[PDB]
């Protein structure tokens, strides 16, 4: 939970020489969940998109659910 420092990256070079701060303790980033990372929930059935995942979740159920 909470958000990663700010005003920096996951991937590249540091600023740290043999002296500095230390970094966060990392063991594997895991890759591929709800982040909101310029994604849209959009419906292919009937072109129906929006914001959120309940809304398009729910709006599908209509479409497919127990036919
Ligand atoms: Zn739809």
């Amino acid at each position: 939970n909470g958000m990663p420092l700010n005003q920096g990256a996951a991937l590249g070079i540091a600023t740290v020489d043999a002296q500095g701060r230390i970094q966060i303790v990392n063991q594997n980033k895991p890759i591929a969940a709800n982040t909101i990372s310029n994604i849209s929930f959009k419906c292919d059935v009937c072109s129906d998109m929006f914001p959120h995942l309940a809304l398009l979740n729910a709006h599908k159920r209509m479409h497919t659910d127990g036919e």
